[PDB]
RNA sequence: GUCCC
RNA sequence: GUCCC
């Protein structure tokens, strides 16, 4: 269908809308700039390969390129792999970019650059390099860059990246780019703020420096400014999981009370680990837009019970006060200022690790008339005592956010605590949906009753996941929640007794009940598993990681169920050969759409649990099960069937005739098998077939009476990558057909590849000359 | 070394005091016996093959065998594998055995036989048939085993392997063996105690049938009778992970009060699920020397606060009334019976699933003047209250076993729920630290000192498994002054003070281990200082903490040997370029051990080794996706013995093994990505003993890299599972492979040529190279 | 591949 | 393969 197959080991992309022609030969283990690269290219993508030099060969033909992204190709060594270390820096020599008239993007991070590279053209519009080892920034260099908006010069000197001396900037440096709208000198060692800057800067980002003063005109003419980030100077250094060294005497960051009085469009000020004690109001006189403020790892504790500054900041969207808490002082309660009901605009408050015992409903009072509060983040607090019935005063809310708390009767895992949240890769540049969400994970919580939930019953999602709940639920536990949604009661110690658990939640949709698996460990004690009958909107139920290998009750029963999720139990005991008594626990799910039971060790699968499965059944996981054998005609009880997970397993064999198997089936994955070949007439009208993952498997031949032209056109995608291929004169159908085909097959350029025979092993075959095989 | 290379599949071991050749085929995937066993073979066995015959020609030439272990080679289909299924039973063709004269031991379990195998010679005195389809006993197949002794005839008609008939056993069948000892009917399906049986047995096992009735006579005889099982005749069904049919009319096994009169030897007394719902006193009349009872998985819950009959039983050793429950009842106490107090003799007690709420000092009082016992065993109770100070009255005692209750301010996992707990295999922890009390798997949240209040003569305390989240600073062990063993695992510990623990002064094992939940979120303060003040501390376990931060930059114990620390981030902890924590193990100036595997450690930063304390003889850095690894910094480890790097993705050896460790001893490779060694690997490496680099993809192995006068020092080389090219470059390794006395695993089934084309698969072993000799 | 799984 | 790991 192709007539000329395609060889290169990019991938290459049209968009005729924007007369985009898109080259990404990201992570291709290339040496070099592989020939044939398209004429028309607008955007060239080469980051993380090991191409050690760039010349005026290496774009010659590409005059049309408007975007090189050639990152880390010579990472330094501490940032880059161990395994592939880079010998030597990247070479660019003269002339390599001043031939290409319509380049406004360069990136060149990750390089171990020396110096601003020259030559540019003037049509660039955003210089990118980040993680290099330039360290001395002189205006000589920078007259190239008349144009330039973009600017990104950080992580040039640091710990993960040092230079050993302070960053040197000559006075003026950037006064004359004039079009320069975003700086970055983040992570550089940088010890002032350098000036004269461009009044056209909208973004300057100088976190993560030694920057110990700010001088009252160091942003004087930056009226356009609109983004400020002079985090990580004089650090708060408490528990930092990266070097760290603060400024003498426990200083703060030293900005005159005037340093911000040009900055009338300001709408983000970051101020986090500059060790603050204070807030100045004066700061925010002529600042009457700003929406964003961090003020987190600071000194703060006792200015946030007084906090004057923020009547100056009416249209704030967010505020960060997290991880303000003074050393070794566990506070009885936190005392938030009345002027925090000055801040009427704000959505988000986050006031994490201020470290206080004891939440009463009054201390929030200054949020009740909030109107615009949306999340109320009280995290990582080492709260013991909080009646949960305060947050009928907080309906609006959208979540309530008392995680990693000791309370008892999406931000990362690492975000406040880590060196540079917004760093960039080498390779690139949950519940709330339901309604009003109560996060209670990973409390201390024991035991509920229902009167712990008096007043919340406007709740949509409560999440109780981690904590010490080891409790016979009845049924009694939950009933003021009549509007719930979502309930993750998952990685607690649930002991289902009772068949009537969670029946008070009648508008419950979804129920997480995974790894609660302790009751289950232990052998002779009752589990009743049909609790599921009295759930009438229960859609998905996910019990996944309870190891359960015996039951009291043979059948799960559900009206409403569409998905349960089953994994990491123990079906293979229940299903013990010669045990008919539980080959029908799935049965009477009568609208059983999806059923993952991957992960129970399902070795084989005895008879009958198919013919046990629910009418409906469309999605089916049988993954990693350590399955060695497949009565493949049995998929015909499954009448449904659209979805057949089948990776990460030991099958050997596929069936002689799919389509005699199953009449519905659309997406087969045999991914991560032990299949050596493919039977003669596999495929054979297989007509509703439309994805295939063969990959991972240890295939040698595939002949055309298994993969019929009428069926492979018909297919969205599919896999064949990293199998045994022979490439032998017997494999010329299958060579011929996989360089001429239009089917989608990923990973053509770096793992469909010959073993064999000697001369062409490693060898791509979409490469393969066999000319020989016709003489 | 060799002059013959031994290319028998089977492992060949002489023990030349018994005269005894062994021939051990165990699982070897025979389709065959193979040609070539010893003349002088006195045990063969063959269990787990596909051997789908014997006939004369199998043992023609084995004159000397008194030991045939031909076991499994046609299981069942329920009780086989699903992927290799046996397509037809084992054949035995006439005069297979008559003429193994010397023959005292036949297995011949699992291969799906219709009938007893005749033509056995004189000589048999053990038969074992287990798990074929042999469901009726007739006298006249049994005449040929006069001199037998030992009969197992289970597991050849239930619910893994139905007959779907009731066993059938002709009357007087075993009378005329009067040399017969022990005979196991388990697993059977029979509906009668078979009579009359020989007065010679010792060992009668009954267990898990359909026999309802025991007649006042069925062990008139039996005089000798030491074991007797009759459990799972009437069996309680209430949550049986099996298929499980109760004796109609809620019946129990029904025993006459008289039954046991004849069974003046019996020591052993087996009813267990039976349904039991009385036990009379008259039972034990006449046996006077039972030392083992278990009557658990009965209905013995009202039985248990009468128990008249533990009067007649002063030499009872071991009593078990486990699971004894009424149904959906939650009982206040225990109530046991005085008549407890008795039982003169008693060790072992269990009475797990008893079920109540509050266990009181005054309830096992009974107990306090037992003056053998040992083991109290009152696990799975959902007991929630239980003053632990009572146990004060019972510090003679080895073991209290709480585990698995609800309590809050060595049998296996499965054990009185399964089907048969004794049947055979087709193949086939702190109590030394002194008085241990089993806390674990409660749901105890918060401790304090007066929790232990009077329990200072404990050595080992389990709290595994508890909900226990509080911040330990010293206080909280205070009375355990005699504490030696520590399991604080599973537990959601908070080390923010470091003056945990130090109240134990004795403690020599900790076992901290899966209490990851403060360790997982950023900011908050851990003190890993806390073993300085633990001053006798030999073992800390620390595995499976997700451990990434710490406040304190170094370890330090003048005492402990042995640091488990898998599990955690090494990796985010030695993040290249933060040179702060590479010192975290160096002050622990005695550590001997240190496991730090499953850390994510895809390389190690340069600083780990010299880093390492100085004593450090055994170190693992398995399961770490270990890329790289600069075998030279292995100097800076001046006591290494045991180095273990497997399952990484290391590609190379070292140029010079020797000039990287002069100690090394152990040299763990297996399940890298090696594809070949180096050109002097090993040269003058004299200090090695074992070497493992299978499942690697070594191609090829050269002398130079493989000197022989480092080789045969050898304990053990590893090769198995590699991609080996068996061409006239191989000529040297196969030689010296098929002629050395190094002990290399898996020869018979993994060390295997890929190729050249015509030798793919094929045994380096069995490999005939002389083309490459003309 | 008899119990486990 | 800049932050994660
Ligand atoms: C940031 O700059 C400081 C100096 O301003 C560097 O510190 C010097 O480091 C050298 C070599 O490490 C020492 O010999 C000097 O004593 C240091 N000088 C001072 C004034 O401290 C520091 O190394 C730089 N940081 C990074 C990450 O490169
Ligand atoms: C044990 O023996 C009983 C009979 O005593 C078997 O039960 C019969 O089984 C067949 C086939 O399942 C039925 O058609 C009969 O109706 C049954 N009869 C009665 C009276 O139950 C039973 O299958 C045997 N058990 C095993 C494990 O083989
Ligand atoms: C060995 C006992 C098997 C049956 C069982 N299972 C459980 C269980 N999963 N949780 C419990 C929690 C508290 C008390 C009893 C049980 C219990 N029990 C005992 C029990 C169950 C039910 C009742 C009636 N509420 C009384 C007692
Ligand atoms: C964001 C807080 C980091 C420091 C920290 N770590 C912990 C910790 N691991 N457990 C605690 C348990 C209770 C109270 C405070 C802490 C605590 N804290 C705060 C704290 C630590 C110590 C003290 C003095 N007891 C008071 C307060
Ligand atoms: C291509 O490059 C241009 C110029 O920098 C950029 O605006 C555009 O987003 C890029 N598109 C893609 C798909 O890379
Ligand atoms: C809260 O703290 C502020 C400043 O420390 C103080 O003005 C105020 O009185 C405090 N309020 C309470 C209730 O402690
Ligand atoms: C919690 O507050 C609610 C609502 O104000 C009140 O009804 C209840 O008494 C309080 N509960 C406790 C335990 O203090
Ligand atoms: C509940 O919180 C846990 C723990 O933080 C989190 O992993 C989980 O995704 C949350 N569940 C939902 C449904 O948001
Ligand atoms: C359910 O259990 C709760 C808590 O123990 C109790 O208040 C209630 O009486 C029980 N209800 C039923 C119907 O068993
Ligand atoms: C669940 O099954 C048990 C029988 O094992 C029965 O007692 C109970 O009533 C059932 N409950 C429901 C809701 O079906
Ligand atoms: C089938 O279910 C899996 C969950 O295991 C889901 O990830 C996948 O997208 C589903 N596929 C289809 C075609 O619905
Ligand atoms: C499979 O193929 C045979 C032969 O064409 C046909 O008789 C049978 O009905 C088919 N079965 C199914 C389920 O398609
Ligand atoms: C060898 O066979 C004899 C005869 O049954 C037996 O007593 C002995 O224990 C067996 N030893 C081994 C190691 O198989
Ligand atoms: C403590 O109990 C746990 C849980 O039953 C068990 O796994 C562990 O081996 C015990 N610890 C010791 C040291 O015996
Ligand atoms: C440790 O905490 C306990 C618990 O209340 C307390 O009795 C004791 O004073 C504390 N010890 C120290 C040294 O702080
Ligand atoms: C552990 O280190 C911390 C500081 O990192 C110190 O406060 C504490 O006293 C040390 N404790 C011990 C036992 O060394």
């Amino acid at each position: 269908a192709r007539w000329f197959p395609k060889t290169l080991p990019c991938d290459v992309t049209l968009d005729v809308s924007k007369n985009h022609v898109i080259v990404d030969c990201t992570d291709k283990h290339l040496t070099e700039i592989p020939g044939g690269i398209p004429t028309n290219t607008t955007n060239l993508t080469l980051t993380i390969n090991h191409i050690p030099d760039i010349s005026p060969a290496s774009f010659h033909r590409l005059v049309h390129l408007v975007e090189i992204d050639f990152r880390c190709n010579c990472v330094p060594i501490r940032l880059g792999s161990k395994s592939n270390m880079c010998p030597r820096r990247l070479q660019i020599k003269p002339r390599s970019f001043s031939g290409l008239t319509y380049l406004k993007s360069l990136y060149l991070d990750g390089n171990q650059l020396l110096e601003i590279p020259q030559g540019l053209p003037p049509s660039l519009q955003l210089l990118s390099l980040e993680a290099n080892n330039i360290f001395s920034i002189r205006k000589e260099q920078l007259t190239e860059l008349a144009n330039i908006e973009i600017l990104y010069l950080g992580q040039n000197c640091y710990y993960r990246n040092p230079c050993y001396v302070s960053y040197s900037i000559e006075k003026d440096a950037f006064l004359n780019l004039t079009k320069l709208k975003v700086l970055s000198l983040k992570d550089n060692n940088v010890t002032t703020v350098p000036t004269v800057l461009p009044s056209t800067l909208t973004e300057l980002y100088l976190y993560n420096n030694m920057i110990a003063e700010i001088q009252e005109d160091d942003f004087n003419n930056l009226n356009q400014l609109q983004i400020l980030d002079l985090s990580g100077n004089c650090p708060r250094c408490y528990n930092a999981p990266f070097p760290c060294t603060p400024c003498k005497n426990n200083s703060p960051l030293q900005i005159p009370v005037n340093a911000f009085d040009a900055l009338t469009e300001l709408k983000v000020l970051r101020l986090h680990s500059n060790s603050l004690q204070h807030v100045p109001p004066r700061w925010f006189k002529n600042i009457n837009n700003l929406q964003e403020l961090d003020l987190s790892q600071n000194f703060l504790a006792k200015e946030i019970g007084d906090a004057k500054f923020l009547h100056f900041l009416p249209n704030l969207i967010q505020l960060d006060l997290s991880f303000n808490f003074e050393l070794q002082v566990y506070r009885a309660s936190m005392n938030l200022s009345q002027a925090f009901s000055s801040l009427k605009s704000l959505k988000i408050l986050r006031i994490r690790g201020y470290v206080f015992k004891e939440l009463k409903s009054f201390q929030l009072s200054p949020l009740h008339n909030l109107q615009n509060l949306e999340v109320l983040d009280l995290g990582t607090n080492f709260i013991k005592i909080a009646n949960l019935s305060m947050f009928k005063q907080f309906k609006r809310l959208k979540v309530i956010d008392l995680s990693v708390n000791k309370i008892s009767p999406v931000l990362e895992q690492l975000y406040y605590f880590r060196y540079d949240k917004y760093a960039r890769s080498c390779r690139f540049k949950s519940c709330y949906k339901y309604g009003q969400t109560l996060d209670l994970s990973k409390n201390s919580i024991f035991f509920i009753k229902s009167s712990d939930f008096q007043h919340l019953s406007f709740l949509k999602c409560l999440n109780l996941s981690g904590n010490l709940i080891s409790q016979t639920l009845n049924g009694s536990e939950f009933q003021p929640l009549a509007e719930l949604r979502y309930l993750d009661f998952s990685n607690n110690r649930l002991d289902l007794l009772h068949s009537t658990a969670f029946e008070e939640l009648r508008k419950l949709e979804v129920l997480d009940i995974s790894s609660n698996s302790h009751y289950f460990q232990s052998e002779g004690i009752t589990h009743m598993l049909n609790f599921t009958k009295n759930l009438k909107v229960l859609q998905k139920l996910m019990m996944n990681d309870n190891d359960i290998s015996s039951s009291t009750s043979r059948t799960m029963e559900s009206e409403s169920l569409r998905t349960l999720e089953f994994r990491g139990n123990h079906l293979d005991v229940l299903w013990r050969d010669g045990d008919n008594r539980y080959l029908q626990l799935f049965k009477n799910l009568l609208k059983l759409e999806e059923l993952d039971i991957s992960k129970n060790s399902l070795s084989f699968l005895p008879s009958g649990v198919f013919d046990g499965m629910p009418p409906n059944l469309k999605n089916l996981s049988l993954a990693k099960n350590g399955l060695k054998s497949f009565i493949w005609e049995k998929l015909r009880y499954l009448k449904n069937l659209e979805t057949l997970d089948l990776s990460h397993n030991q099958l050997t064999t596929v069936p002689e005739r799919l389509s005699n198997c199953s009449r519905s089936l659309k997406n087969l994955i045999l991914k991560n098998n032990q299949i050596r070949s493919l039977t003669k007439y596999f495929l054979q009208d297989a007509f509703q077939l439309r994805y295939l993952d063969l990959s991972s498997n240890k295939i040698q031949m595939i002949q055309k009476t298994s993969f019929p032209e009428n069926v492979l056109n018909n297919l969205k995608m599919l896999l064949l990558h990293h199998n045994r291929f022979l490439c032998t004169c017997d494999a010329v159908w299958f060579v011929w057909w996989v360089q001429h085909t239009e089917v989608t097959i990923p990973y053509l350029a770096t793992d469909v590849t010959c073993v064999g025979p000697g001369a062409h092993k490693g060898q791509s075959v979409i490469s393969l000359d066999l000319y020989t095989c016709e003489l």
